């Protein structure tokens, strides 16, 4: 099942993440179920936002919220919400609700060559990341959330470093 | 997997619907096989009809025509099959193929509060009513099935408890 | 899980297909994972083509390119990425990229009665299998292949039987 | 605009159909307003089905119902609302509100070759003929209809011919 | 042409509108062309949110920002960009970017009965009205606007009555 | 209509594209009517082959091919047939099937900064050239033509100067 999928191939520069939402969809948030592997709906959106690339996690990872580290995937066609996908980490958007790191990672240079010039966090699209801000600024305001800020590639990678062995 | 979804979470108030067929969608029925959790094509509908809400059923549970209790769940948006919805049960549709009885139910208010207003069957829009009967009526002109009528919340959770007891 | 699914009822006649790729998606190559049943990002398609039918594969048979033996499902509605489906196999398009040959099933009589004039590769139409050879030979251009032709229903079994064999 | 489509190429053999409503699309009735040539929502259809086929009238004919013949054309792809599509009769269900008879005719063959064996309304698939009479029969069954059958070839053309003299 | 379109059958009562933009849709803004009647692509909205409602304007008005009055229109699919729809205004939703007041106009009777009751503005779903502020306050947050409240059926009527005057 | 739209604000620099097949659609090729200016399907597409781009011509415009300047325009969603959109080129792809070059034109800086970057030819992801070459050498197989290479921003509004004084 989705529960026995490796963190990755070579952590942190090569990892896998579950997506649980595909990048523009309809305003449904689900997750996977810890205990079945089963994709379960979370909860209704109640903002007319759509997530603006892929949203998943690394497995066997834990963060400081109890959470597993959330990554966003950029890629050129909307996923399967299931589905696995193999990437490398190239920033963090820091935040706090406690202190929640979105990374963005994008797809394996194996998987496709358009994202290879793409190794850190100033090599994204600067309207990708405003987006992406803004998403996160405010998805939740009928549901609080703060932006502080984009961190690179090492900050990214020391966040999963940091997570999977706290998940050990 | 899915065959290890629970029935809910306070049955027969708080219940879990594993969902096979979307609101809206292409005229494919499907059903979790019960010997791999996999999701199995059941057959192409032959009429050009689809169904009015996400349909599923409550793991663990059976009914007297040898099958799960199913559900129907109204969302703002169509859902994943395969995926589970917490729902809470307010009506139920008895007709005759055996007896058949599809409940309704609206998702959990954990997950949106836009059904909480919705607690008993006649609370549910006519319309929706209508058309989920005239679905059943006709479905299967082309493959019988007679419509005897709705019933509440409390016949809806009495059939939820006796068909899980009879599944145990 | 998807693991678990049989090769089929009555092999080589009545075979089960697991499905990767959806018919008319977008690009996205998806394959099983043999070690958690997930479904993986394989590769991101660099032609502007799609699969002219659903693409998935048989469970617990392996061909020479040490692959589960491929096959390609023509429906009515595209399927669901790890969906199963119940089929009748009727021609194989040999080709080599390595021997590889890509079976061709249509849906079980059960599940619809729409193919059952399809008992032969040669009962197939004539622009359905032009377009597919026309598939297979150009989708990796940017990615080598060569199509060799069509065989008949008993070489699609006896490739069925083998493959099955060669698993065990 | 589309007040100003021809009947046809050649009449009653070479047709253009105006489309409303796309095969397999929400249940939206539109109708092009002689007044503006602009798609006008005339309708959302209560009962949960779809039309099976691209539904349109030929510009420039009446029929007894004081409205444009209508045309189901089946494609391999809906259609946009608006477009135009030059189309060859094959057969006409008769039914009754008045008298409705409802042409069906193919995609011409310079669009595609696909429907070139299709010349009379008994090569038409019957599961295709089935759908389309229960569909007509059900469609408002919520907003009364009955079919009386099918005719060939020859009679579309002659109810073309009458309505384009009437048109007159 | 879509110019030629009337403000509607019994202004302020009944009145007709052109769509631009559907209810979910890509964020892609567009808006018919005084001078052809074409739809012309007016921008690429930044932020990751879609239009709550369907999107249009009442033709032959003008209010004081020199455009024609827009209106949201809730229905149960997505209509297609340039069709007309035929409502009954309830409400509109004042604002400053100047003063842009946005009605909300629902489906006439005559099209679906589903809306019959919504007759003034404190009868549209409290989640709908909170949706559609929380849109406006920010789809422009990466290209500013403010909320000032909304007003009943009264109030949008005199709004529809006094542009059309001033169109005049 | 669409037969009044402008060929452009400030030719060559500032053009007007009347879109006719979108970015990733089924293969139905449409095209607009000179006569009506009505959307008309010009062919089904035998192979299983998208367009990589919106796909269009510049009105006012005439080529050797005796047909409009024929553009092809990426966008970050896909458009609707008949929209326009404002555009500035940037490429030609030369070939034979005599001689059609499509241009490449990106959307116009007021419509989206997204594309401001993209000046000249070779500024284009190199992955979006070899698609789109790879799309038209082999889009008619199954219908010749031969790709002879792209050109700069020069070459390309120098054919649109010709084309439009060649209309005129």
């Amino acid at each position: 099942s989705l529960l026995n999928v490796p963190a990755g191939k070579d952590l942190p520069e090569d990892i896998y993440v579950v997506i649980e939402i595909p990048a523009n969809a309809d305003p449904i948030k689900y997750e996977i179920d810890k205990e079945s592997g089963a994709l379960f709906v979370d909860r209704f959106m109640s903002t007319a936002m759509f997530y603006p690339c892929n949203y998943g996690y690394i497995n066997h990872t834990l963060s400081l919220d109890g959470d597993p580290v959330d990554v966003l995937v950029p890629t050129p066609y909307p996923l399967q919400p299931g589905s696995v996908i193999r990437c490398r980490p190239v920033g963090v958007l820091k935040m706090t609700d406690g202190e929640d790191a979105k990374l963005v990672a994008v797809p394996h240079s194996k998987l496709s060559k358009e994202y290879d010039h793409i190794k850190d966090v100033n090599d994204l699209p600067e309207l990708l990341k405003a987006q992406i801000a803004h998403f996160f600024e405010h998805y939740k305001d009928l549901e609080w959330v703060k932006v502080e800020g984009w961190e690179n590639a090492e900050a990214a990678k020391a966040e999963i470093v940091a997570s999977f062995e706290r998940a050990k």
